[PDB]
């Protein structure tokens, strides 16, 4: 396989604090000899694990990026035993466009793995992570949130894996994160995902869904920072005492959606995130976007639980997931 | 002045429940003989005031539209003493585009008054309301929310007016709405506004800011429905007992913004809506959108209070209002 | 009033055949020192009336432009007694974009009159015609067709005017055109129209609707050529014998539309142009564009007649005129 | 091969009338957890063939969709012996955009076969038809028309195939359709086509070209309905007597085009669809789109015949097929 | 007249060096409570004239902006006797888009005067300069270059004015600038121009054309810096000795263009900027953009001189000014 | 492999002068039966080499196209001994869009080789050149310039190749071209390039960089014409005496860039093309595009030399190559 064309502007394996870029050549109409300059910080000191920390895998998901920018700007080499490789804006082009996917190639980075060194920009990013960065990491933390179109109760997630020893390691790392909700689930759609790239190498992956709507709050930003610091202590890279608060564990959500809208319209949710519903209760109504006087279409809960995910925008489209009802363990 | 070209598909002054459209002729490349069909419901019965009820003055503001669609679809003529003229989607084209302003003319309907019958689509809407609908109304309720770029604590607002008798009437109607926050304020920018069109006629206007972010919640939707029902009881059009809960009154916010961003970047708010801050406390930080390792720009509270408004999206732009700190009476 | 900035590249009042442009200065991002070069041909010889002949008042209407390009390219000075001022592409920018309206300013040239010399490109075109060209003309012929969104039976039209002497002159010119259908109608929407600009000067105007759909046929192109040659003989500018065929006269259509769609969908017309319908007969059905199994919405004839106009495209929008039923005299 | 991700919202093999959707997951910036909901109706009763019926393979071709929506909405289970699988909008996204090709991926569905379950939306549609739906069908009817850029005399077509037994079966089905014109032709460009997908399985395919211009007429819509009903009787699925009218058979058109334009301009056709031309007769002229006085470019018939296809829009581009001359058998 | 809504973030009349913004409120879909933050620097010390210095009146013209950014960043209060008001990016939105005109309103700022406080963004900029900034200035320097579509020999220009005393003052200031070419000309198109706004107040205006093509060179940047420093010494605001080099004076160019292209194509200029041509010499040829083998269209010099302006891009459009031939005094 | 679908409208191997097109079928929404008509001229006479001559490999690079259009229009068969195959607009769609890459597929033709007959338009062009045209050529001349974003001193280039006999042949052809600068360099990025397609067949390739900025001058156009005529004499196809002027040879530039910008802003170059710099001298400064008063970012020469390449536009982006310093042999 050809070598990936990315070259860092900083060394990745030297002691100290280094701030620079992954330079990905990108020739196009408005820059014949141009590049995508992906921000990166490496902090390395003494002996320990290397953690690869990413935010904005999707460009409209902000909690991880806030936590990672602060981490990169405020952590001293002397506080670290091991290595932090910090990339707050993973699909950097998508992040710059405030979009889930890249405006260069419409690439969903989270489904681009293992990528290729001679493909689209998004594929070249994936390939560099697959073959260059991940092999130097022992563990990975990849932050997600709902994005502009979805909102979730704030959870950390661990995966059901064939390797039960790794599964337990991932579960322990997820507990350390200590988000207000905790999940362990089988990933239905594992092919091409970043999580799969990490896990199939035998490495612990920590992942989240920390809110959504294309925004973040002080509370959600604080969940990301605590969770990040906690897992970094768990991995032995940072030192100190972990913050431990109550967490609500959700029964195996099957990761699937059952309340798909069959109509475009004005979206009216009937309960808010985290709140209970009984089987048959109204979860949402879709009102006509183009006339008055018409009965709304109703979406009812198929079982009892709490609302764990919702369509975010005021307007919903045919085929959109309206809501997901989860079950507290 | 020429007559406005809008013609309703239903009568506006007949007893009963009528659902139809304001047909605004709109000739353009993709429809030579086309129209904007603005949904409208009229419900009239017995004797009483006429209320003109609008939502989606701005197209990305959803609480009012939910409350008004439900009102139009579920109210019986026999429940009404007076007249309801219900227009859930006021700048209908903006609403269809999920945008603050119309995609036809970039018109901000809320600053288009008094409009003109021979202008842009937005101006023709304004002119029809100014000269045809408002003169048949005794009172008006015009719902707002922050839109995609802003979020507010949920308030009902009444204006400081030169006519102190009307000012008191507006204040009383705002109290009846009974949102979780209550405001009375002088409008700095009154020229061209819908509120001014109503108030300068000597008529009570009820207005709100019920959340934002281009979405609504069951809680915010419920605030709109209760407030609407309450004011309609206050105006004698609907009957029943009002729902009265506690409300927090905000001292005269001067309606202005003091924490303008001077930088594009990643927006980190430090406290959430409704939460307290002391003078000099950090309210927000703007992180570099294109590198790591840089100290963030900080925005500090100029006085003590609670956060009443915030920039919503993850990314903030130079010149955006970051936040507004209000003071509890 | 300022002088219009248009300058012809040819003289407009010299004997012979001259082909050139109306140069309208147009400074913009992609040409700081640029122009719109509107094609024009002047043919002048001996003594007689001047006719001003325009096509593509709307840019997606093609019969007139075909007839006028052929006229400009094939008429000898020696065949003319008077003057032809031939502008096949009247809203030239709209014509170049294959659009009803200009892509520069969205201007509908047909409603831009009297225009202004310091306005938008479309307004400057109108102003030049209003103050420079029309005053040198005795008569005008302005070709229309339905455009991309409409189709009409092919008619020549004369207007009901306050000046009954001019009305009769216009009627006679319309009869000479001898399209397969003939109409005389009161124009409901006369303000700003080209037709009004001509007629209020006391001048004969010949106008048409010769088909539509953004295309033309050999038959429709031939209707335009015969009609043009006929009226030019009637006006004494060209010599020869007129072609006279049968014409169907339509009773005063009121120029208005009664079968507006209230739904977006798949458009199914039930009779074709020129064909009869009885009162209450189905004229069109609108099928759901996004599901199967739903009963279609039906549009029925309000009176007996023949179909004289129809919505053209497969997809119809809310507020589109579906069809117009006319009555044979 | 991976399973296709499409799941129907209805059963496809149960007796009765079922209306629903093929849910194709489609995650993108404006819907992270979204779908393309392709309308589908299944009608099954008793014993017989299964027919797979598609319209809007190309999204700007309307006759088939009208005929299929009516079929899905008006056919009773009790009228059927066999199964109808009805998909009026085959490239559903293209249909929603009124475009030949999908706005998601620019996919021409008619050249996307056999597709793949992990490709673009258009490829996933093709793959589902190739591996799931077609194998449950005995016969297929796939409607085409010219689209926005082309118009054809209305024909049903059967293909010259290597399997002469199937060729005869296809020919018989085409005769039953009984369009006003009949063709049997060798398909030059068979790779990737839907027709090839059906035929190479040993299955009868019925295909058409029923007009064009991005519109349909009552006559063309009626041709589609009769042809559909006729072939469904021929296949034994519906009962009744076929409608048989005269049909004109065209000699093997070689499916190729010889009158390509080498110029952009104003398109003037000289004869209309179905009308005769002699060898060397003028078929079309292209006039300058940007000046007057220039001789037009002429396109002449290479042999005698009738006009069977034409460029539709008023403006023609360099490299566009102007016209095709066919020969009556 | 209403007050302009712009408020500076810095004082404009205080001694010292102040860097900030003109905050122009700008509410729109992507920022409800947003602003255009126009950069501004004020440097004031001791006694003297105030100069108002602008670059990027057009956003794709770069020499002035380079010279003004350096001036604002490197000049000490102690070096100044008077006041510098420095706005390197005058049509700031156009500058941010690298466009001649604003992407907000397509406004050409140079023709927006006197503007209005309640108009478009561009008009509000003009109004603030007309009524607030210009009245506090004694002199103005407004830099231009050709932009993306034009290139000029580098000149400073002074205007022929009715006030001959001011005319002489402007001429003297232009000589001090000492560009490699010098011009004094009557402005044909004076209405709405910035230059007119300054001059009609009785104030000296210094203007330029320092190159073009949407770029600048070290030589052209150096012409701007020397010229700026020179005029600031001439006005008594900066101290030191002026740089004086040879300058070529051009005879009254009439500011008009005579070699307009009547064709789109590949543009071949035959002589370069500053080089001589004789009457009848070939100045440019336009080659067909869509075929080979065709004779090019030729543009010949109407009189002897030197090339002072040229169309820049490889592709030229109908109506573009190809070139202007000037005459050395 | 399938045959490429391109068919010439002229013979390619007949004596004489032939002007026509490569017809590449291209079906799309705005032309169902359309084509890309690539201009081509073939001139053949007597005995000799065939040269394949291309311009506008990138569509915004104009010197080659000017030289080749003139060559195709002015060369007589009788002047030729051999064959010229002249394609002035190689990526024809990119040329028509004045873009580096095709607007159809964003294809960079120069990296599309060997292409495929069933791929994108750009790939089909490449495939036709790879398998049809190149095999009939003995030599190739492929013109480049910087494009809209880059400017270069005008050089002819020859490559360092493994076949040292061919390397010497290429070097000799480059010397004959006799541009004002001469280079021989190892191509770092050879995979997929046109140059590689030619050279790996054992054939001499002549290539250039003759200026840039999306424009050309009489001087740069003249460099292209002389160089073309010279190499055609060297190859024995045209007769006459070569023009020989001084040429500056550049030491092996490594073809790489070391002064990448890490900042968006206003670009100020400090020396111009061809001018000397010493190690550590300032080559460029990037000024803030959104405020005043800030120190600029500086880019310094890493070694002594002359400026051989520069970023062209006024605005530079993060990751853009600012400049390249070369060394005179
Ligand atoms: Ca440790
Ligand atoms: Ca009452
Ligand atoms: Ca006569
Ligand atoms: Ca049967
Ligand atoms: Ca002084
Ligand atoms: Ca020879
Ligand atoms: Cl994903
Ligand atoms: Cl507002
Ligand atoms: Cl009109
Ligand atoms: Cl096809
Ligand atoms: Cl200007
Ligand atoms: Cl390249």
């Amino acid at each position: 396989m050809k070598d990936n064309p990315i070259s860092p502007t900083i060394p990745l394996d030297q002691d100290g604090v280094h701030h620079g870029f992954l330079k990905l050549p990108y020739s196009r109409d408005d820059s014949a000899w141009g590049s995508v300059m992906i921000p990166i910080t490496v902090i390395q000191n003494g002996a320990g694990k290397t953690a690869l920390l990413t935010g904005a895998n999707h460009g409209d998901e902000y909690e991880g990026p806030v936590a990672l920018q602060e981490l990169a700007a405020t952590t001293r080499a002397e506080d670290v035993t091991g290595r932090l490789i910090i990339v707050p804006y993973f699909n950097y082009p998508a992040f710059r466009a405030s979009a889930r996917t890249s405006p260069i190639d419409r690439g969903n980075l989270n489904r681009a793995f293992p990528g290729r060194p001679d493909g689209t920009v998004t594929q070249k990013i994936a390939d560099y992570f697959q073959r260059t960065l991940l092999p130097m990491a022992d563990v990975a933390v990849d932050f997600h949130s709902g994005g502009k179109t979805l909102d979730f109760v704030p959870f950390a997630a661990a995966h059901i894996l064939e390797d039960k020893v790794l599964q337990d390691a991932c579960f322990a790392a997820m507990q350390a994160f200590n988000a207000p909700y905790s999940v362990q689930l089988l990933e239905i759609d594992s092919e091409g995902m970043y999580d799969t790239a990490v896990e199939e190498m035998g490495k612990v992956l920590v992942t989240t869904e920390l809110g959504g709507g294309g925004m973040s709050t002080a509370r959600s930003n604080a969940i990301a920072k605590k969770g990040l610091r906690n897992v970094l202590i768990h991995f032995g890279i940072l030192q100190g005492e972990m913050q431990i608060d109550p967490s609500v564990t959700l029964d195996m959500p099957d990761g699937d959606c059952y309340l798909f809208s069959e109509h475009d319209g004005l979206f009216e949710i009937m309960i808010d995130l985290g709140e209970p519903v009984q089987e048959g209760d109204l979860v949402a109504r879709v009102w006509s976007p183009d006339r008055t006087g018409e009965a709304p279409v109703e979406y009812r809960a198929r079982r009892s639980g709490v609302l764990i995910s919702r369509h975010f925008p005021g307007m919903i489209k045919s085929g959109d997931c309206a809501a997901v009802i989860g079950v507290v363990e």
